[PDB]
């Protein structure tokens, strides 16, 4: 029975469509701008295309809860309802973030990252769909497949937390404050989800993702597009 | 009800399979020939792996129309039909074509303008399969998705226009003719379909994309072929 | 009917699942190492990304395994099967194989390697799908895709063995007793398994590919792995 405040839902994520989509405008905006806050020609005019990744995901992102409000807005299960197969939206956005975290800080094994989120977003939409005790089984071969990515990630974060200065640094803080405190509560929700132990009901879990989305793509790629800013003023506009 | 004329369907397809392939073969066919029209050794010896596009995604296509024509020529919807499910055989093909196109000129953008096309067609997608009102709401979602990078990249196409010599300009020039031009077309047919109108019947609807996907993939990509070729002689062969 | 020893085919791909990954985990874990066999810092400190696709095939593929493993566990299809749609799963595997091979004797013509793979596969996984005439119209519509790209690629290979030396050429031959004993293996069983011709039983279709999936991603990887390391001492490590 899924009787659940549809019109509700669907004006959420259509709160949540305008948030994303208008900071994904606002950040391709800043990008054809300068290096940072003070304008520059760009050197050949042009911004390199792995850092309009942040941008783009929002947009894809934006979209995709757009998409759901329609899903939500009918009341019911849409032929495109990208929220009857859950995590299917996830598939494209999420190994986009990690790529793209990786060409800011020029973090190695991106190749490696971008498998490691694609392959552990594909093992648990699997775990959803699948109405039997393996759907812990694909859950735990999603964990394990997001744990070596996750400790991996934080350890190469580490080794280039040293070289930036103070003033971008606290950028890139909170930048993995919204990394290791927020991917991490994706799995924990689906444990306590109505799927697994049964605490959140659907009703309350499609909310918390619509919050947890804002965050992981808008608030998140906020703060890279700022790292990116400071970043490139402290080197390619002060010489240092 | 879909009672139509099915053999007609699979002939035109079939048709639209040798011409749109055999185009493809021949774009390959001299792109490892030279620069242009005289034969080079291509300095390594390699084309550039950006200069092979047009001709994949006319194999590409040119294998899409003969899956069609299979479904067709069965007399319903084949399990695996590229039919009962509009518009996503141009989820793969269309956004190739713009990076193509992108990759020609070295125009900037080239993400932004694959994301642009890709989630205009998936926008597409999703307005064939809902039966609903909100048919027109993923319309418009996707027309919000187009329009902008319609715009976008007529503008950036006007800056090249104009250091091309005369003799490659007349190619650039019927490219965007088939670009601005047919393009925009997918989205009008929509509109006064089956789906929205009502105007075309279904039966019409599978010829008119026949051979606009001839125009697009096929001629568009003859244009592109023979534009590299001028461009090539005017600039590595002649020094200029 | 489907009656067959389902236990035994879980059996069989979770065992899969510990070589395959198996080989994936030590894969990656030789190849941040150094040049070969003799440590070196790798000049930047991380290793080029285009060397680390066979690692994370194998890992794809173990992780394909696993999800079969539990589709044949549970007795039956699941949602999430990877087994009812046939060859779906090589849709993504067989295309990197070719892609890596293609990066490791910087063969040319990557990209239409890619799409020559990418198209057999998607043209086969719609001839199991299709209970028709036309399922061996699209075997024959992937044979013209393949068969192209099989010769192209023999063809090239020839060129690129003259120049290794013996040391690392017999890393290759092998690695090419691999591509154009066992791939070719894949249409043949087609024509010969109960779809086609009658003689394979579905129950050893199964097993057939889990033995082929094991030579073609742990076995062909691990002597392009083994290639090249021979391949950066002969050259990173002497000089010659
Ligand atoms: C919009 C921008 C998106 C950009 C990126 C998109 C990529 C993500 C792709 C999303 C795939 C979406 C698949 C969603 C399938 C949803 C199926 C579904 O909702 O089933 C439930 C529903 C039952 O609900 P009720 O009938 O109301 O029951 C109550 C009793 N009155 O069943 C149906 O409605 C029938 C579904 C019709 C067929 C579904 C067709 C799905 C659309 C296909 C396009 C996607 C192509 C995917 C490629 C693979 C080819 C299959
Ligand atoms: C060939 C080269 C292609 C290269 C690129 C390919 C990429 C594009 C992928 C195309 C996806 C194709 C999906 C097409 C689904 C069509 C479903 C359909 O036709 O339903 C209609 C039809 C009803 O018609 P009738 O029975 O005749 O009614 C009249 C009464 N006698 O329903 C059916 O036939 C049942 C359909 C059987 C299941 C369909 C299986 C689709 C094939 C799956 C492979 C695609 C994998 C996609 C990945 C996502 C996993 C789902
Ligand atoms: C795990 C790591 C994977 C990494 C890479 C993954 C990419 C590959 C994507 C794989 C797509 C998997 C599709 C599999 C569909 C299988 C459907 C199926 O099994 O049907 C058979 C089965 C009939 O069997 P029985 O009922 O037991 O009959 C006996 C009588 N008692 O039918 C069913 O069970 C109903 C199926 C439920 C719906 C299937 C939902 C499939 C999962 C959708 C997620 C995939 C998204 C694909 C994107 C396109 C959107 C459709
Ligand atoms: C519907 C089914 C579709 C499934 C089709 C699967 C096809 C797979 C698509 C492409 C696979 C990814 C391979 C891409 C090649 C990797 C790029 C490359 O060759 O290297 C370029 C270059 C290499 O580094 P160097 O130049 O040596 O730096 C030296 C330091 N100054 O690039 C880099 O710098 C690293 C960043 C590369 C991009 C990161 C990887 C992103 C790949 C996207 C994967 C897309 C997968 C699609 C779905 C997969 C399903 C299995
Ligand atoms: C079935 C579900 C599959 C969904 C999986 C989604 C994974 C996403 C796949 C890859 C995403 C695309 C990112 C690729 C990295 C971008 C390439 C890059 O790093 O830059 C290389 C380089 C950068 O330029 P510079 O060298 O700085 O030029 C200086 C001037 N002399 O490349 C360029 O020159 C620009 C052209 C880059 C390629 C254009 C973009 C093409 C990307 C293909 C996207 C594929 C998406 C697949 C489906 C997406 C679904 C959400
Ligand atoms: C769910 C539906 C998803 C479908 C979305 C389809 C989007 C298509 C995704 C990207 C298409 C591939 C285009 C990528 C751009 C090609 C890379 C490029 O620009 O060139 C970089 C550079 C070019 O060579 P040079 O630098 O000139 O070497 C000089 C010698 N010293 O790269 C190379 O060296 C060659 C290797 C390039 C990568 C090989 C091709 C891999 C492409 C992956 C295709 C992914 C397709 C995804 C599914 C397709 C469905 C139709
Ligand atoms: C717990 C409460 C959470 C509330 C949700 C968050 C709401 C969004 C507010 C921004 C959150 C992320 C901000 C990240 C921190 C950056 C703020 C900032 O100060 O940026 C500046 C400058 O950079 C910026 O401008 C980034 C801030 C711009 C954020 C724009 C908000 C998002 C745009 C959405 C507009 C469209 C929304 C549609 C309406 C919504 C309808 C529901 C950096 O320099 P300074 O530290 O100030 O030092 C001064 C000297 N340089
Ligand atoms: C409104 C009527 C539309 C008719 C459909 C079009 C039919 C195809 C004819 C070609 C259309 C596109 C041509 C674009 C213009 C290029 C023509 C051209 O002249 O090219 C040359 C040279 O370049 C070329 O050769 C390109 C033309 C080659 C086109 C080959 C036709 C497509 C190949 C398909 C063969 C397989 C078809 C299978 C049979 C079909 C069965 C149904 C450029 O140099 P010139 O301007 O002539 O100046 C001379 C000094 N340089
Ligand atoms: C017909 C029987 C087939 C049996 C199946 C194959 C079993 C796997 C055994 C390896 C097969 C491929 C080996 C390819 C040849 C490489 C062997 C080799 O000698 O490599 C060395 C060195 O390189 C290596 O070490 C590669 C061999 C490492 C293979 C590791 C086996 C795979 C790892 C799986 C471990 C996890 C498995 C989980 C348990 C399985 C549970 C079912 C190269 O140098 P040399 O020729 O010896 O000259 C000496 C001076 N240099
Ligand atoms: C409470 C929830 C929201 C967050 C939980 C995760 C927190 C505690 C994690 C994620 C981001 C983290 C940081 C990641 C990187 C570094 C750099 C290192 O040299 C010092 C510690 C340090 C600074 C971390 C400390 C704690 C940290 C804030
Ligand atoms: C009638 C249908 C087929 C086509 C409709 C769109 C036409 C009118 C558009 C698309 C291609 C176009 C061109 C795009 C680029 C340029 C370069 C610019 O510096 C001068 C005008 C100019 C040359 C355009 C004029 C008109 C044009 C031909
Ligand atoms: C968003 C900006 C760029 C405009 C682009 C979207 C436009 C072209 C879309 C959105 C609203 C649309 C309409 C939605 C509903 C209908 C009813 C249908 O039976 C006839 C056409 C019709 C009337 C549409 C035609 C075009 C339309 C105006
Ligand atoms: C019997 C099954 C397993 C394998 C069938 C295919 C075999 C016979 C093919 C595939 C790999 C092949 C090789 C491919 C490349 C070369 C290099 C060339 O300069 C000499 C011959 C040579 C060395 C081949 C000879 C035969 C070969 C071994
Ligand atoms: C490990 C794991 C999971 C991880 C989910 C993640 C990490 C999602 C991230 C979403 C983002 C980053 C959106 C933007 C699942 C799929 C819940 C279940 C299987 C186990
Ligand atoms: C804007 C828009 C559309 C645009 C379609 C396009 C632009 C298709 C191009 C096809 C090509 C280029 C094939 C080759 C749709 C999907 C009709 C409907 C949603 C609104
Ligand atoms: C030509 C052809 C085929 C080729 C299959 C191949 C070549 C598969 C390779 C698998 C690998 C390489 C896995 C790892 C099919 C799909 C059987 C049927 C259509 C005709």
């Amino acid at each position: 029975i899924n009787d659940m405040d549809y019109p509700l839902l669907g004006s959420i994520c259509a709160v949540c469509c305008v948030f994303v989509a208008g900071s994904g405008i606002w950040m391709l905006y800043r990008l054809d701008l300068g290096m940072g806050y003070s304008c520059k020609p760009y050197k050949s005019g042009r911004a390199p295309e792995v850092n309009s990744l942040s941008g783009i995901i929002c947009l894809l992102c934006g979209t995709m809860y757009a998409a759901k409000s329609f899903d939500f807005f009918d009341g019911g299960g849409t032929p495109f309802s990208l929220n009857w197969y859950w995590y299917l939206d996830y598939v494209f956005t999420a190994p986009l973030l990690i790529l793209d975290f990786a060409f800011t800080l020029d973090l190695p094994h991106k190749i490696r990252y971008f498998f490691a989120v694609f392959l552990t977003l594909w093992c648990g939409v699997a775990a959803f769909v699948t109405p039997s005790a393996y759907r812990f089984a694909y859950y735990a071969l999603g964990c394990c497949w997001f744990t070596p990515f996750a400790l991996s990630l934080m350890r190469h974060v580490k080794e280039r937390y040293l070289v930036y200065p103070p003033k971008c640094q606290r950028w890139l803080f909170w930048a993995c404050v919204i990394f290791f405190g927020f991917w991490p509560m994706f799995p924990i929700l689906f444990i306590f989800s109505w799927l697994g132990t049964g605490h959140i009901s659907q009703q309350a879990f499609y909310i918390i993702h619509a919050f947890l989305d804002l965050t992981c793509k808008s608030i998140f790629g906020i703060l890279m597009t700022v790292f990116r800013l400071e970043l490139e003023e402290h080197t390619e506009v002060q010489g240092l």
